[PDB]
RNA sequence: UUUUUUUUUUUUUUUUUUUUUUUUUUUU
């Protein structure tokens, strides 16, 4: 023939190693949430300010969501004085357009021991609180009641058992949220509105900048797993509601 | 890492209680505050503010909040006053912020003026008898008005009187909401309450406007009969939105 | 609680003048089109030449439409110039964005007698033919064969019966017309076309500017209406026609 | 009134020319596209290589499309240099806007006999083939696979009924070739498909420029039309099938 | 009638020879994006690492689209500044404008004979994968989640019939996949979805780029049919499936 | 990333050789 397909051709007996093709797919891999650098920027230009520094974007990004122009207009005149400072201080921005853009989702999503902590003590305030989601689930737990919490969820360490049945009920509490946050995804079916978290959430779970030991002595003092290592009563239950209607 | 150690150390400390709650309410949702709009709308018309904040009301009840726009396509008598009256207020076509002032939020602003005149133009709203009246029959003209969605009450009165009262006024808001977007038009019917079902339940949650009065401004205007039942309009319209 | 949730409880309990309103009501009504403005336009910019000027202008919306980029390329090139000419002297637009904008069809709809004796005159050149409309009736007056005639029907000093037999007379050619120049319209029902020009028509006869007086004097003069006030046998023919599918 | 309301009067009660108003109708009317012009830009550039050029451009509309961009980043180098210099030679915009825009679908059109006799030749290269149509009639001739036989089926020298069927014969490739072609109309129903191209074809059947004499005699020549004047076997069941969907 | 109406019918009458009308359709026919085409850049300009940076690219394809941009810009670190770098050598787009633009994928579709392993081997990676596709076919053939593999369908030494099972049981993927990533085409019907990718099918499948002895081979090796040339179970399990929507 | 936002046409629609599609495609 000719170099058109001898060398295609060729190429084949080559024999593909499991490791090294992985670690290209490894390295190469949506993630918009790195830990390393969302941090670099809060420490880095806030010396000893920063840990109250941080304080006032996290719970902003819990409460409302990501549009910081839209959201200043109709924020209260003290709270977007001090918020536009904040706009300026750093250059926050509301769409994700590249991974080093600094937004305040990624910062509550990459400080989750503590987010999730703060939903338990904010529950009536949430963007989808009990007034509307305990409608849906008995007794929900309030520390799953947020966004960042996708993060500490446990994959190794613990029985995979676990970690299915609680995948099920934090897509629960998404499910919730996203219909009730997006007006495109209102009415949709129960895949439709699966189908916007799977990169994001697949992400968070299979992340290792959070090493599995912080997690397993925090979810164990939170009361969301028992003892024995498998979620508490009102996991399940949650998880259950999610196969049905 | 040392970064991934001190995220660990960060959410081991006690988080202050009284102080992330002083945070919660500040960044609460705070939506059109009708109290500003008023203060505005006072301050700067000394006498001429109760005649001059209806030329502006019967202009969002007629045409839209577009003012550039609409003045281009208008008698030239009312394109004078309506362009003095822009520069006196400060009004804009968009709600940007809270403080904005926009004709349709003073509509909204004022819903017991501004509904009742609605009743005796029952020929020049965007829409009305002349779109749907092919649908329901002796619909009730003093509800006909953007301003009803903060009119129905839910406290004070029964919750299935609610229910039907919001089923009845999502009728007339469909066809108007279907003719005024251009790509709304031709859509499902759960798209049109999914669309619409955050705007309107705002509107009836607000606590500026007295419960009392709602029922009793109501009651004269025939909606509820005397004996707290809705009026046979509502019913009808109620029983006709349901079935597509 | 607060008094300025008792101020507006009172302001808006007061009676209504309804009087008084309806004149606001009217006042705010749209009106696409002031006849006043349309020559005011013409004769301050151009009025050296207002005389010869406007013919050129009205006759190319009596032959044609108001696309003047879409017409100045497919038209003979000897006189396009003299339009693109006529186009940056009086700033002519495709669309009635504004009152202040000016469309060929508009002119033609602001002079309504002379653009009927011109379609008269030049019967042949019009979109529509004669020799399409003869098939439909017999010895159609040409004069009556033009765009701007639904300006030109009159409404006071002739009884309602025999305008609606001039207006169904008319709706005829306007059938007609609409369903040529339009190649979507064609094979539709007749209810739906008569509905795509039903609403600029009745706004158009019940316009104000053009008297009613010399409205009579004129559409007596050209034949369609004889001396005793009673449509001509053609006009009869013609919206006979028109009543039957 | 004021001065509107007169000026109005007084313009529809002057005396109009007819010689001038006549004058302006015949420069406002407009052909779409006038076979000499088109001849003379390609005849007087090209010295003596225009009937290989034209023979270059003739065929590439007939195969490939108007678009001369698009074809050409998806077709052979060797030709490509060529034709991009045949765009530069003769000035080739894509879209025709105007009378004088110079496209190779005017210039298909603008050579019947000669553009469908090499469609003929080439049944297996056209856009819309055989392999493609034979599902709906058999025995297409190949002379009708082209989109410059519109201009083919005479007017003057046959009669009527022959003339129905050759454009009904024509007007199911049409069907086909329209659905084909255009992305937003291939959805349509039959009666649209009609509509889309009744204007189009009744242009080219009426044109001036190609003689009715030639018509007939290519027709019999190609088999199209019989010795004694009737369409072939294959026209009435091509017409029948266009009646029947 | 004139002496250019003569001119333009005298070679339009004229008989055309095939032998040069026809050479002038094999150098405008269609060669789309021609492989060995594209890898000739990848030799000339990494002859020496060819090999390990073709694997890089091809990986960017299976767990990635085409937007270079937006897949940069949600990543890691380390791959950004080398798929960059990658990125000014060969020139890779996100969107294709002619036949020697090369975009990502294309790179891979041009060698199927490792993208296939490479698919399977990361089958857990893929976009679109067993893990949301399980529930449709139980023990799909891994090397299916791929789009090169229709490149290598057979069509010469095996029956029509085998080849149909091999491209429905193809097909089912990217009913899997097109619906999934595009927003479009969700909720679209069956006969629509196949019309989106079957042109892309037919054109690889009727490919010349690979020889047919190599082609059942590398088939037969990867097991999903049998030494006896009929495919295996997996096969006809996903026949059942396609069928019933 | 919604929680009182959306203002469409409203005496306009403007055709008489126009539309050039796909043919290893798109990653929201």
């Amino acid at each position: 023939m000719s170099e058109w397909s001898r060398i295609a051709v060729e190429f084949g007996e080559q024999q593909l190693n499991l490791t090294e093709l992985e670690d290209f797919a490894r390295e190469l891999a949506y993630e918009g949430l790195d830990p390393a650098l969302i941090i670099k920027k809060l420490k880095e230009t806030g010396g000893d300010d920063w840990v109250k520094d941080t304080k006032f974007i996290i719970v902003f990004a819990l409460t409302r969501g990501n549009k910081i122009v839209k959201a200043s207009g109709k924020m209260s005149n003290s709270g977007s004085k001090r918020l536009m400072a904040l706009q300026e201080k750093y250059g926050l921005v509301e769409r994700a357009e590249t991974r080093l853009s600094i937004t305040p989702v990624r910062v509550a999503q990459s400080l989750p021991t503590w987010t999730c902590a703060a939903a338990a003590a904010l529950k009536e305030y949430l963007p989808v609180g009990p007034a509307v989601m305990n409608l849906k689930v008995e007794n929900y737990p309030p520390e799953m009641m947020c966004m960042a919490f996708g993060s500490l969820i446990p994959t190794a360490g613990v029985s995979e058992a676990t970690t299915k049945t609680l995948m099920e009920a934090y897509s629960l509490w998404q499910d919730a949220f996203t219909k009730t946050i997006n007006v495109k995804m209102r009415g949709a079916s129960k895949t439709e509105v699966y189908n916007s978290f799977r990169d994001p959430l697949h992400a968070a779970v299979n992340s290792v900048f959070f090493p599995n030991d912080v997690r397993v002595k925090w979810l164990k003092a939170k009361g969301i797993l028992g003892p024995d290592g498998v979620p508490s009563r009102a996991a399940e239950v949650a998880a259950a509601a999610y196969r049905n209607l």
